[PDB]
């Protein structure tokens, strides 16, 4: 399968058609009397003409059927195309997908490195199921600093072995990052005081895989649940581990083992999905910017958490700067006027839905220091914007702004 | 005012979706494009009646014309010319000497070379046969090319949009289907006829349809900007004769105010002839290593095949050179992939050429 | 594709599952670290002990996987397999089967002979749009008789010329039949009075396609709602048409101009469905019999319509011996009572549910002259038998005869 | 008293059809066997705890408990005798030796020689070890061989009874899951577990084996059946020197007697043993026709594979050959073809041998 055509190098919304097909065709006899139908493909333009022939009556009578039914392989090795790494594995959700690194990786006695916040059953995940095998975890809060991460790994490394880091960047809510590069040269130095070199797992979720990359910047493992953003429905769910190959061979053997394997009808589902990716990111992006410039100025709006707009001279927008090539679609504001006003305002709401990708959701995350640090209030409403038109989800936030 | 890439997130509920998007108040679903189009002639003709066309129709629609239709008491007339009033008038008169004229069906822009023709015009010519035998017949207009998206054939005198949706709408191979837009009444009677030949569309691929059309906007528009892109390419290499693409007619042309007034988009699908023959066009086709060989995939991939020698070859030869399918004459239909992977191709295979 | 092993023949059952076997069969790379799916096949022994030499980790590293999606026409063969026919072509639904069919061969002035009762979309068919483009259709009542048959037949060819003898056997409800070798002698007649013989065009929805083969009877078509009884399921909607390859190429050129042809998911199920048919059908028509004994010499049953309790000496008997070879699942009977008693029953009901294949269902076909002359009374209730074990179906009959 | 078959006719929807299957009180459902079996592992097992266990187990347990578990500070001991309650006994000893034992997992009968183990031994062997230790141990069964229609091993002595729906149940290569039935309190103890490792079953493998559930116990029975009429044919031949089926042990034997009172049947998977070894053995395999060479497909379709060179290979000679897996051995696994089918082609395959 190319990754060339000539010297001309492929784009990825080119391979999730391209990358595997010619092991998506299936063969067919040509039986009287014959009609082209939705499926049929020609190896060549003679075929096409004597197939043609059959079709005009000219001729009494081979055909290539394009189908989409990839294998897991095939859909994986889509993910890792769209995301520049090597090698990928597949998962039955994104937990399974965390579950598994974590397995690979970690005994009793280890010590988990981690971020904060983290997505809820990441957090139950550690707190509870792996507390009880013997693993620890040692939190930073602060992942923009060196020195925080620094402290946070000393702390850690007198509880015992540091084997995983895992980091989640941006994490919800409020979209507070980690410097991942500065995370991998913690991970050098905990090796320097150790004798191994922590794995560093990136949950890549809210971004990527489109707007960021954290292979590229010191991660040795970015995992996605697919379910959010990626598959566009929520009757797919699947999880991803993408790497490089030996990496990824571990936690893959792991896979085997504990069977948390993506099923075959997802994969195919998956790789449906994959073929919209790049459209349907790129327009939650653009329309998470329309909104972001509509809701700051309103004067019914205290704080946009909304990287982009973060001061020039901050050492997050330096650090989003050389992460990131996108917002995504996921911020938060705060209303002015505090609980009630933030309920009157999701009430009021007829296009965005309230819940917890593709359609745009409107969510309350407060529903007290730990919340507060994080910028929950009760005046936080999340906003995850999907891709309908622009113009009606701001005349939409507008009216319910009950304005 | 809201958009309908925004109300897109049973049959029924898809077939409301997809009123929405025409702009049209109801909607009917068919197992396939063909059999929304029986099905709505059946609705309409009787032995005796005459259905007026424009030319060239989708093969499909001809065959079905010229013998289904025909073993049940129904004439055709044909159109070439439906950019004007005129030859569309001399074509009715044709036609009522022959019996009732129940339908008037017409495809614009049609496929492959993007002919077009003017639907006010046609409606007009419609209520002068009203006025000469006592009935208006009623206008189906195959939308398939640009709908919903880029033309609305219901807002510049249409009585029915009729859609094959497997070609564009739907997105993928595995995904058939059909749909008759527009008042409630004249579709109402289309779903009798369907409910009583069973043409209805299944209920999975209803369900599919649903979810294709929540990104129904965002694809064809990428398709459109990338076959832009495509035919600007083309249109200045030196292999390359003649583009058969609407924008680029000139803005003089009867045929440019025409695409202005009625259209939005010139869609996906235009056609090309390449210098050296035929030979030199399946070279060409051989070629191709991003787009594949083949009529319609669904919308989603990029295709390229040869009229003459494929869909058209069983046309006559005064049809396909008044439409401009030459040997030389090459059809491509746009999907999603990056521009610059289907130009670097198209590039490459020209040099083959 | 074969029909034979050797000199041995294949039975139908085999073949839903062998017949296009290679056909559905892909293809992908083996990648480490390597597992078993559970869709791998291979070619010999020694691809498998290859294979595993991957698995078993004493070898580093082609792999077949056999998955279910079958053309449109390998499941038509399949059909033709299961009827014993040349050839099938499949449609989105019975009526649209039918519909193509009589729109293959009639044209404005042509007669339709046909039997009676239809099911009423072909009669609404026949009645409205037939009638509306000149075509005219003449019943026969008795259908078990040559002379009523060739009556109707006179009195058709008085009307116009008969190009199809339309006949369903058995109809709903009540099981009245039609000698199908009958008809093809009075549509030799009609052919020598015509010049030409009309195509006999069979609905076997009720036995077909184990207990019954019109093809084999004289029948030129054998056709089909495989909604109701062989897809099994309600979201699966087809039809089919099975004959001669001739005649079926006719019809199929006529699918093709009006586009009435099954989705390739849909065959996907069908083909599915098949694997699964034998057994089905075979569970139900012993079902129906167990259930058909309770009721006969149950005090509250006044009559069962059930063909293989037909006197032996009569010619109803005589026929269903020579052109059935099973009862099917579908049947009658008359409670003691009336309305409100037959009402009562079906509302007492609490395994088999009260609608219009799989489960099993009760109806009241007549909720006047007419429905008698079928033996539908309001004292009439019909029973569609499914799969449940027939010791609980009988239960649920006992209890609510409200007994 | 009504019969499942009758009751097949969410997630939690299809749990509590096979709880009904099954007889069981509750069950929850998977993504696989495999992730089925170490999510039960995983909910009851601790660092310093012993795994007691049967043997053979699948290849994908034994893996699961020598790496996965292991390194989790879980140790395992084996009985290789699961018939007599002395060598489960001896077993026993050796585990509480070690550590806690905190799950007893069988698998019976076992693939691919159909071993069997004596459920209600193992439970009061378990209720030993609670009187020595002060916790009694899970015992989790591996019933997929059998069950749910021809043993039931919570009605003799098992606290879960764990599934492969992928081999039988399901009835398809596209439909991979797993199941673990048993009290609503284990059951609900598993399921937390399951929602924190994200191991449940996707919501449309969940709707497709809602509908395998209709026909499952059609499906098994003519396998079933099939089954026994291939064995008998089998064991007549004179080319196949042993068989490894239940059915046919010795009336007098412990197996036997063990069989008759813990079974209602012997289900589609057996072995043979045939004349010529290995190299007779490969080419029978490779002379079929209709039965195919793998190892799963789903349960509807007959295979035959050679489990010493292929899923057995890396399982030690002692155990394989105290299981009768030498190198003429030969599984089948057999589904709901016509038998004269399957013997035709085993016939004809038997003379290439
Ligand atoms: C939802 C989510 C997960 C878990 O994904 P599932 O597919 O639902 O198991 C992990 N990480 C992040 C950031 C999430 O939003
Ligand atoms: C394909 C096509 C049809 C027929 O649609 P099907 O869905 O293939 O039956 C009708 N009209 C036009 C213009 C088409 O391109
Ligand atoms: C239901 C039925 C039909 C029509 O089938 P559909 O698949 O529902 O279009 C035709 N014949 C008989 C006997 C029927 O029961
Ligand atoms: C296949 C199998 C498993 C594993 O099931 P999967 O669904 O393949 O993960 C477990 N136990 C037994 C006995 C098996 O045969």
């Amino acid at each position: 399968s190319k990754i060339r055509l000539g010297n001309h190098l492929l784009h990825p919304e080119t391979q999730m058609l391209n990358y595997g097909y010619d092991s998506e065709l299936s063969e067919g006899a040509v039986k009287p009397p014959v009609f082209l139908t939705s499926t049929f493909v020609f190896k060549t333009a003679e075929d096409g003409r004597d197939f043609f022939d059959f079709v005009s009556g000219r001729k009494e009578p081979l055909v290539y059927s394009r189908f989409n039914h990839p294998n897991s392989e095939i859909v994986e090795d889509r993910l890792a195309v769209y995301e520049g790494a090597e090698s990928a594995a597949l998962f039955s959700s994104g937990m399974s997908a965390i579950a598994t690194t974590l397995f690979a990786f970690v005994r009793p006695g280890d010590v988990i490195l981690h971020s904060q916040p983290l997505y809820g059953g990441t957090e139950t995940l550690l707190a509870k199921t792996f507390f009880n095998f013997g693993v620890e975890a040692v939190a930073f809060a602060d992942g923009v600093h060196e020195a925080t991460i620094e402290k946070a790994a000393e702390e850690a490394l007198a509880k015992g072995r540091v084997s995983v880091i895992l980091i989640e960047t941006p994490a919800n809510p409020t979209n507070s990052i980690v410097d991942v590069a500065a995370v991998r040269r913690v991970a050098e130095k905990i090796e320097a005081r150790q004798g191994s070199r922590p794995v560093i797992a990136c949950d890549n979720t809210l971004l990527g895989p489109v707007f960021q990359k954290p292979l590229d910047h010191g991660a040795d493992l970015s995992v996605y649940s697919l379910t959010k953003y990626v598959g566009g429905h929520s009757d797919l769910i699947a999880g991803a581990v993408l790497g490089a190959k030996s990496v990824v061979r571990q936690v893959k053997a792991l896979r085997g083992a504990i069977g948390t394997q993506l099923d075959p009808h997802s994969c195919w589902m998956l790789g449906r999905s994959l073929e919209t990716l790049g459209l349907r990111m790129e327009r939650a992006d653009s329309n998470a910017r329309a909104i972001a410039e509509f809701l700051r100025n309103h004067p019914k709006v205290e704080k946009l958490h909304y990287l982009p707009f973060a001061d020039e001279r901050s050492d997050i927008a330096a650090l989003f700067k050389r992460q990131c090539t996108g917002a995504g679609s996921t911020f938060s504001f705060d209303i002015k006027g505090g609980q009630a006003a933030a309920f009157r305002f999701l009430n009021a709401l007829q296009i965005l839905k309230l819940a917890v990708g593709t359609e745009s959701l409107a969510s309350h995350p407060a529903a007290v220091d730990v919340r507060e640090r994080i910028g929950v209030l009760e005046s936080t409403i999340r906003l995850s914007i999907g891709i309908e038109h622009p113009d009606d989800l701001i005349a939409d936030l507008a009216q319910a702004l009950d304005a």
